[PDB]
């Protein structure tokens, strides 16, 4: 395949880009880390910033699992119809980086003790998508305008994750919850959430969730 | 087109779009928002995600200041001359993004007993940046490509306000310290540079850098 996915055998900063190229009929390789070959430490000191994902199309290597999203959605056009609609589709992924961040710091780094303020906080954070959606065609549609975008595939991502965390924090929130089903129902997208190769991989690598 | 920034009497997060206006010959509002306004309430609810800055361009509302860089290296032509460079721009931009969070964190949350550590591990966070600078002719023109993109202006951003608060920290390194030197000295960039809009204005909105 002309695409290569190099990462540690979980979901996490991988599972949005990897349900982008699923749903849109792309071929690609999975080169699976291990914490051994990881910690032996030459695979790390040649990424650019010592983290996977690694990324490869042809020739072209990409660090970052926004950069690899970004790059997905313009080559596959899924970026917007036009120059404002990719702002708003960045301001989107933008949002969903930053929880994701608040999601990563509490998984690795507080479970125990974080977790149950985390949640009296979520839905503050979760709203804001909900009143994007409002804003578009009654929440019928996309995240941006009437076509997918490698936004929606990110924010379905941090909805699905955040369900596990905090079951049923979507039922305060109706058309997020219409949204996540609708995606999760496109026919090569639904058979890829239900697959081995998703199913059978941990969300986090500390087997927290 | 028109452009205005809605944001805190501080530089921040709105220095590099700033910069970039103004490297660009572009004319803008600013609109500053004081600790007493902020503190009222109704601005903060009514944006997107609760957080300036905040942007509009004509008719355009954006938040999310990456969004704001991305948005004017789209329409201006500062995001590399193909999407091989334009995902190399993102790949720089969220490097600089992931070390801008680190230096926030440092400096509203932890900078007297946090600062040491800081800076003796900023030598490992600056090297990749020198290093893709070693792969672009040689460092004598842009991050990415042979003409200025959005991620230039953040990551000269990301380098002063490093300079203010390790000196000295790109002494070890030749291609950070003359890109500095040299894109500081782009005749527009100089003048706003050197202007009281950024020089009476602080870093950072707590009295630390
Ligand atoms: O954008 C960034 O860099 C992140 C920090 C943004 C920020 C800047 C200033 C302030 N304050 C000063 C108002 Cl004059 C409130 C007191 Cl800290 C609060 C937040
Ligand atoms: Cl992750």
């Amino acid at each position: 395949p002309p695409y290569t996915v190099v990462y540690f055998p979980v979901r996490g900063r991988c599972a949005a880009l990897r349900m982008l190229l699923a749903d849109q009929g792309q071929s690609w390789k999975e080169e699976v880390v291990t914490v051994e070959t990881w910690q032996e430490g030459s695979l790390k000191a040649s990424c650019l910033y010592g983290q996977l994902p690694k990324f490869q199309d042809g020739d072209l290597t990409l660090y970052q699992s926004n950069t690899i999203l970004r790059h997905l959605g313009r080559t596959l056009g899924l970026y917007g119809k036009d120059q404002q609609e990719a702002a708003l589709v960045d301001m989107v992924n933008d949002g969903v980086e930053d929880l994701r961040c608040k999601y990563i710091s509490l998984i690795y780094t507080n479970y125990e003790a974080g977790k149950d303020d985390y949640v009296k906080a979520l839905p503050g954070q979760l709203k804001p998508f909900e009143t994007l959606l409002s804003q578009n065609q009654g929440g019928k549609t996309f995240i941006v305008g009437d076509q997918i975008s490698f936004a929606d595939y990110n924010l379905l991502d941090l909805l699905l994750i955040h369900e596990v965390l905090a079951p049923g924090c979507l039922d305060a929130f109706p058309l997020l919850s219409a949204y996540v089903g609708r995606l999760s129902a496109r026919p090569k997208l639904k058979a890829f959430l239900a697959s081995p190769e998703y199913v059978n991989l941990p969300i986090n690598g500390n087997g927290k969730q």
